[PDB]
């Protein structure tokens, strides 16, 4: 199996209240869904991702990040975030990140397209 | 299928030299291969992503982002690398990015684990 | 007199121990050390920067931003950090940033040139 | 003197169409003025910012930042900038950055207070 793949799999929140329920595979894959508790966005929307599926032993973490396009059956926000970050294992286990938010624009506003934001995921709350 | 699907889909290179190999399916996925031209880096890496599949028709472009874990059979690099952006169809076709590289570090370098830079990528090289 | 120049005004400290001193100016002005409790550091460096002298009065933060390049009298990392964030008011006054550490690279690594973080600043610890 | 003090000090142009006028220090000091061919913008605004001033000498690049913030006799746009790069000399002189825009937003709203985009400055147009 991957190293963290059973520590990764299962139901994250961040500190927004988003909720990140994702399946690891031994290969590396991530798969699941996000559901932001901010934003324009309703319900689950599908993610993909990818992990190292065997880091470092020497204590680091475990770096990893993920996509979701904010479009499902109930809403299109026309832009789409990925999280990058690394998974830190243990009693109070983490995923610390930071994202990009890139919305679909016009060439006039294009300079304008992105936000940054670094979000904590934890098992709990 | 996706209004972008067969604009997205096919190989890219960026400034770098790196060649993203992708497919673009009709509900959003993206799937493909990652070649860095830089960087702790060897052969193909898999990647995968998600793209808005249904994008304003305003001239808007169309966001989507992917992920690579740099892990693959030859080398491990302990990171992952995600791309948010938009792509512009048409004669000079461009896909507009900013990314996220993150390592796993040890907690105290972990102020310094990522990153930040900007690729474009067009159907020339 | 600035709306937020007396709340700004002080010593501040970040998650990672480091000590940030200023002075807020009437006009927008912001003057004054940094000392990094991380990285290729040691003792204080002089800092400059801005912020909105006259905020929204809606219950917003106040936008600022300041810079640090890593040189003093006892080291220098050839590197520069900006912080960008907002300040906001009250008995847990905070300073929440995000910040862009540049290197000098040759251009070969200039891909590689910049991290990204973010730092949380309080009045007390 | 700095060793990048003339190169860096005059008139530079972004990719925008944005002028940046500034006046390098001996000691590491950035002062001018900004104008922004977009957004919620007129006119010149003040910035300020610190360079490397005795960079490595092996052909990297030197270490810069500045920040604006967007308030002048004209506009509160009621939020900054940060420009973090390098300063590349020579015939075809280039400061390459990335740069955080951070509005003051609510309390709710902060998780999307921040835009991360790229400017190169040039000499020329
Ligand atoms: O909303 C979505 C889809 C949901 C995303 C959820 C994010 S994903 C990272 C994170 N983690 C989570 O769990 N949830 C959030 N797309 C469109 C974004 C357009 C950006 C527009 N605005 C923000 C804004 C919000 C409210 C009122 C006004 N403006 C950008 C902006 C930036 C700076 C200054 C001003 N405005
Ligand atoms: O290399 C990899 C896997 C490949 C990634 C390729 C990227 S993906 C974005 C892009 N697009 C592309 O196509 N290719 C590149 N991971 C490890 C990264 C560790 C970062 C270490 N150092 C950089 C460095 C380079 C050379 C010598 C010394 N140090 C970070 C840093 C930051 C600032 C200042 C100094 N050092
Ligand atoms: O250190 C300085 C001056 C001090 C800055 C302090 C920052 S300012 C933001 C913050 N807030 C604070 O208060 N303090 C910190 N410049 C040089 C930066 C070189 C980066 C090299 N490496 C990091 C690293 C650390 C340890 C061992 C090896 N490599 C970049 C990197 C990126 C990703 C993966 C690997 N490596
Ligand atoms: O404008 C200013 C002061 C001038 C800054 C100039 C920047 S400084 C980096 C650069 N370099 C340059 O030379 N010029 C630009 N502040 C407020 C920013 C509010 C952000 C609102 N919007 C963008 C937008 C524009 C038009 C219509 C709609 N939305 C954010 C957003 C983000 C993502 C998705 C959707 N919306
Ligand atoms: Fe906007
Ligand atoms: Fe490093
Ligand atoms: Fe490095
Ligand atoms: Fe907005
Ligand atoms: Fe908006």
């Amino acid at each position: 199996m991957g190293r963290d793949e059973a520590g990764i799999t299962g139901t994250w929140y961040n500190q927004l209240g988003s909720t990140f329920i994702v399946t690891a595979g031994a290969d590396g894959a991530l798969t699941g869904t996000y559901e932001s508790a901010v934003g324009n966005a309703e319900s689950r929307y599908v993610l993909t991702g990818r992990y190292d599926s065997a880091p470092a032993t020497d204590g680091s973490g475990t770096a990893l990040g993920w996509t979701v396009a904010w479009k499902n059956n109930y809403r299109n926000a026309h832009s789409a975030t990925t999280w990058s970050g690394q998974y830190v294992g243990g009693a109070q286990a983490r995923i610390n990140t930071q994202w990009l938010l890139t919305s679909g624009t016009t060439e006039a506003n294009a300079w304008a397209s992105t936000e940054v934001g670094h979000d904590t995921f934890t098992k709990v709350k």
